[PDB]
């Protein structure tokens, strides 16, 4: 089913979120949004802010259909951390920690999430070419 792959897709990008990501020392900073009150120019500064909790989110939601959408987001908390704190900044260089075990993760399960994303992939546009063709009916 194309819900069984994206319910599968989904776990396992979660699965490495809380197991791997989450669990990387010191990653506190990243583990939910930055609060504006205990932050104040931090949206000034940061203009597509990102964090694990979000992306936890986000894959609730199955916002995530491919490897690559993912990464967009995984790589966005450490753009954030470089621009905020500067490329040499603890902070950048536990971020760096962070997405180094996504990358880790995501080999050690690319057989699988590749075949779940083209299988996703061929389900979505089987389904747009049929909801088409029965709204010409
Ligand atoms: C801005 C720094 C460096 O960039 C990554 C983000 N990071 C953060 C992040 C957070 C959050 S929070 C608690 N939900 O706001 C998400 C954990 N809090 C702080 C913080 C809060 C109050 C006083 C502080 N003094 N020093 C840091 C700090 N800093």
């Amino acid at each position: 089913s194309m819900d069984d792959d994206q319910v599968a897709f989904s776990f396992i990008l979660d699965n490495i979120v809380t197991q791997k990501m989450m669990a990387v020392p010191d990653s506190w900073p990243f583990h939910h949004p930055v609060n504006k009150k205990f932050v104040p120019d931090y949206y000034k500064v940061i203009v597509n802010p990102m964090d694990l909790e979000t992306i936890r989110k986000n894959i609730s939601k199955h916002k995530y259909q491919s490897r690559e959408s993912f990464l967009d987001d995984v790589n966005l908390i450490l753009a954030n951390s470089v621009k905020y704190n500067g490329p040499e900044s603890q902070y950048t260089k536990t971020a760096q920690e962070i997405v180094n075990v996504c990358y880790q993760t995501l080999t050690e399960y690319d057989e699988h999430l590749t075949q779940l994303e083209k299988d996703i992939c061929t389900a979505k546009e089987a389904a747009l070419e049929e909801a088409e063709l029965e709204s010409l009916d």
